[PDB]
């Protein structure tokens, strides 16, 4: 049982560069349109405190210099989409794939393909925070990065790169231009909100410990819904609802144990701590690992 | 510090489905050669006790079926090196990559395309361990999926899955088909060595913690290399090799500490524990990110 990403292929050929002036990032090329983060168009004193409105009518199509590859892709048009900057190119990415953007919940998780001047870097698995931080593994250029999803062919985008916060966490945009949690696009020192943990995606990851041999947090105590949500709030623990009871209910039926029992398990496990053992070689409790992510990797 | 695979797009490419009667595994598809684990000629019985060159004196290139997607792919000759079958096909794959076959150390890490059905499923970074095992992620029809680094556009293949043994751990070949360890392609009891902890990788995780600033466990030590190596064996930590020491250099030149002293640094961790204290956030030493790991994320790669 590992952390496992995507095949980044389907999103490979989709990463371009993007240049304005003295500041270089990645764009995300499908069809002819080329998508990255609107910070481009900023110089270093733009990007202390930048009007981007302002900004943006003082650019010519000819200030964006796009590059796949070897290629220069020619800049035909250019519109502002919140954060993102939207690109109209002379030439469609023949290695477009079947997509969708979609905005994620915090506690989903998804793919990140982690690029710099236009080439792929590596690729890993990131979580969307309760704050809507994430944490990133990004240096300087790694911005227009992208996170995904892929089901059945179709890349599902859910995350376009944009900064690092002091704490040296991620924040970042929809596809849309949008931010994930209460961030801005300017150079300044910005503090998330207090950190909790995803709880359904805790139980999970216990489920995936007893797919796989590992058995000694289990106990034989029971809770309730409620019991159990009192004390994982107490935790900085996110509160599990019925429908996160009923997403766990495959891995329920798989191992026999019943969500409630492994709530129990997690309660004292929370109270007791973990006593220098580890789980699935943690000694800490993993929850960037959704129930789904548990059931694909094991099934 | 999180374990990053390499972009698997140029994998991808090279991945096709392998079929002898019912049994289908993954193949690797470089040029007009297809790579796959010989037992994909075994039926469900023949696995327990195969003799390979007999069951392949059986098959002719017309039973087997090799497949991109849902594309056949003419097979015009086939032989057996080591526990790999070479297949030989009518189509020169044009997504073939620049590539090479290596035969990594223990230690090494590199990162794992898992396919199902000649499709790829998810990526995720594998060190080899010490006993010649992987921690992998496998699940039946995973046989084939490769392991591999890449550098500068040039993929070098490293590992080819063939099976799981008792313990949940993982085992396979280089893509000559020779194992790593003393393991059998045989469906028979078999047990990995006993595992011991991957020194130069915890000594690259020591010097990643000092680059970003987490220094306390720097001692005023020093050792010898035999001194370190000896007492790192009552501990069940890997001895150093010399290439060991050489491939350390350069975050020693970028934190300028010798190795030497890191090696005696990490000495006084080993037998005196932590005192309750972490290495960068983590109270456990980690041993699978290599000191090519710890440049590669330290850098723009
Ligand atoms: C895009 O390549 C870059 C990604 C950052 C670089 C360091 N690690 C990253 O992930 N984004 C920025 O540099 C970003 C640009 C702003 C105009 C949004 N700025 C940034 O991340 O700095 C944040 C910060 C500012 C002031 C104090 C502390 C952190
Ligand atoms: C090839 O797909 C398969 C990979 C196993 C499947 C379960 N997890 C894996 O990694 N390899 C074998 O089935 C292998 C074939 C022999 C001829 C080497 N045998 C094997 O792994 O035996 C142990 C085992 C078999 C089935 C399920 C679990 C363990």
């Amino acid at each position: 049982f590992r952390k496992m990403a995507f095949p980044s292929g389907k999103v490979e050929g989709c990463m371009v560069q993007v240049t304005c002036g003295t500041t270089t990032l990645n764009g995300l090329w499908l069809d002819d349109v080329v998508y990255c983060p609107r910070h481009v168009i900023c110089t270093s004193e733009d990007m202390l405190n930048p009007n981007y409105e302002d900004l943006l009518i003082r650019k010519s199509n000819h200030n964006f210099l796009v590059q796949a590859g070897n290629v220069q892709l020619r800049v035909i048009g250019h519109s502002m989409q919140n954060c993102v900057l939207k690109l109209k190119v002379d030439t469609a990415n023949p290695k477009t794939p079947k997509y969708k953007f979609v905005r994620i919940q915090p506690g989903q998780t998804f793919s990140v393909l982690a690029c710099y001047n236009g080439s792929p870097s590596g690729v890993y698995q990131c979580a969307m925070r309760p704050n809507f931080t994430i944490k990133g593994s990004f240096l300087n250029g790694s911005c227009g990065s992208v996170g995904f999803n892929i089901d059945y062919d179709c890349v599902s985008f859910c995350y376009m790169h944009h900064m690092e916060l002091p704490t040296g966490v991620h924040a970042g945009t929809d596809l849309e231009g949008n931010f994930y949690g209460p961030f801005v696009d300017r150079q300044t020192a910005q503090a998330a909100g207090t950190d909790t943990t995803i709880t359904v995606n805790v139980l999970a990851w216990l489920y995936a410990a007893v797919i796989n041999g590992d058995r000694w947090f289990l106990n034989r105590f029971t809770t309730t819904l409620n019991d159990f949500n009192l004390v994982a709030m107490k935790y900085n623990y996110e509160p599990l609802t019925q429908d996160h009871v009923d997403i766990l209910g495959p891995l329920s039926a798989q191992t026999g144990i019943a969500v409630l029992d492994m709530c129990a398990s997690l309660k004292e496990l929370l109270q007791n701590g973990m006593n220098g053992r580890t789980i699935l070689g943690s000694a800490l409790l993993e929850d960037e690992f959704t129930p789904f992510d548990v059931v694909r990797q094991c099934s």
